[PDB]
């Protein structure tokens, strides 16, 4: 495998999103996912839209809205629904909505998703190599998470336990310290401009790959 990937070079990572006082990161990791399989599979860029699944990828999927969610759920829901609106038709509004899906304006399908086993960093870079972007949830329950602004993440009192979904878009290393490159939804003032580089082969440091997955379209 490569030892640096960076997917934005690629033409596969849209702009940052910023979801305010709404907890649909979970929306925003599975979009972001889907979104660069879009590029692969069409030549379009197109950001995808996370209120679509905020507010009909609901109940049925065990999802809660701005109150939290699943990118794996989420993924199903677009299979089952047979589409996904785009962002420009159905934009963000952080807050919960009635379904307002339409087929319309439709802008990707998703056929399957795979989820990765269980704390395999190896295997998560494989994916990130060979698949695209992944989604992940991590551990985001410390103040150094909120306060961070540049270079490799780590933070000693991090678990297992995730609970913030994001999307890894490459791996790579920072004067040797390894990396994986997180594209977090809280804008383009966090972190690396809407990025942050956290710790990896560090003992899946703050879940990062307790629960990685990806769509087909
Ligand atoms: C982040 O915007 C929201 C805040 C409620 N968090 C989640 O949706 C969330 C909560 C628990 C677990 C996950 C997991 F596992 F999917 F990453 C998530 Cl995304």
């Amino acid at each position: 495998l490569p030892d640096s990937v960076d997917w934005r070079e690629k033409g596969c990572v849209t702009e940052v999103k910023y979801q305010g006082s709404c907890g649909a990161c979970w929306a925003f990791s599975a979009v972001g996912a889907l979104e660069a399989q879009l590029k692969l599979k069409t030549g379009k860029l197109v950001s995808l839209s996370a209120q679509n699944l905020v507010d009909c990828s609901t109940e049925k999927y065990g999802n809660k809205g701005c109150n939290g969610g699943f990118m794996t759920t989420a993924f199903q829901y677009i299979i089952d629904n047979k589409g996904i609106d785009s962002d420009a038709s159905y934009p963000y509004k952080a807050m919960d909505q009635k379904c307002q899906y339409d087929s319309k304006y439709r802008a990707a399908t998703c056929s399957k998703y795979t989820e990765l086993p269980y704390g395999r960093e190896d295997v998560l870079k494989e994916a990130v190599a060979n698949k695209g972007p992944v989604s992940v949830g991590v551990d985001a329950r410390h103040p150094s998470f909120f306060l961070y602004r540049s270079g490799v993440y780590y933070e000693p009192s991090c678990t297992q336990n995730v609970n913030h979904g994001v999307l890894v878009v490459g791996y790579g290393d920072l004067n040797g310290k390894e990396y994986w490159l997180v594209k977090n939804s809280w804008g383009h003032n966090f972190g690396e401009e809407g990025y942050i580089r956290m710790a990896r082969n560090k003992g899946n440091h703050c879940g990062i790959a307790s629960f990685p997955s990806y769509p087909e379209i």
